């Protein structure tokens, strides 16, 4: 199975994602996201990633294999396990985390962290969303980086449903529905500046290009830990 879909359902309207293996929206991701907070890879000792969300885990086996160190958080067992065959799989060195993004805790900091493909704002109030936010800013380095990948609303013409329905080899289902909280361009600044962060660019799809509001397909901020004496 190469290709999955997401489904997204307010009250009258519907909207089709498609997704396919081959379409590398991973690497091209990560290669996006290299580029524009200058983190070297190269550098040792290597810089380390927190993916918050790692999902089947294609965009945190992505930062691994530029040589990062990566550490994949995701609620489902299930998902985490993939990701780690996966990177067994290619020789590649990971750690694993099943955390609430609530609660999140660690013993480290990171450099980067990043949530992406719309993994955010599945919570029941708008404050636990200021609180994972809070969390995330409490676990970067100074000078940190944090990815947040947003679908940009008018691409669906506050909350708003998406669903994904996994199938594995034998036939066994798995659900993933949640309830998504759909901010606006204004609300994602307000969200990230107020929780200790600074806006550095906001790019439209994937590959890099400049986010406008009427037009664009994703809404993925690069945001950057302000100064503290």
């Amino acid at each position: 199975a190469r290709e999955w879909f997401e489904e997204w359902f307010d009250h009258p309207l519907y909207l089709k994602v498609y997704h396919h293996r081959d379409a590398e929206e991973a690497e091209r991701c990560v290669r996006t996201i290299l580029d524009l907070t200058g983190i070297d890879p190269a550098w040792q000792p290597p810089h380390s990633v927190l993916d918050i969300a790692c999902g089947a885990g294609r965009h945190a086996l992505s930062f691994a294999r530029t040589g990062l160190r990566v550490t994949a958080n995701d609620l489902s067992p299930y998902l985490l396990d993939q990701a780690r065959k996966q990177a067994k799989a290619e020789g590649i060195n990971m750690e694993f985390s099943r955390q609430d993004m609530r609660t999140i805790r660690f013993e480290r900091r990171f450099d980067l962290i990043a949530q992406l493909f719309s993994s955010f704002g599945y919570f029941e109030t708008d404050q636990e969303d200021r609180d994972v936010i809070a969390n995330i800013a409490s676990l970067l380095n100074p000078g940190g980086w944090y990815v947040l990948d947003l679908i940009n609303p008018v691409q669906l013409k506050r909350h708003v449903t998406k669903k994904i329905t996994l199938h594995e080899a034998n036939g066994r289902k798995h659900s993933f529905t949640e309830s998504v909280r759909i901010y606006s361009p204004a609300e994602a600044f307000s969200l990230l500046e107020s929780g200790g962060f600074a806006v550095e660019r906001v790019v439209g799809d994937y590959e890099g290009s400049p986010f406008d509001e009427a037009t664009s397909p994703r809404m993925m901020l690069l945001a950057r830990l302000l100064v503290s004496r």
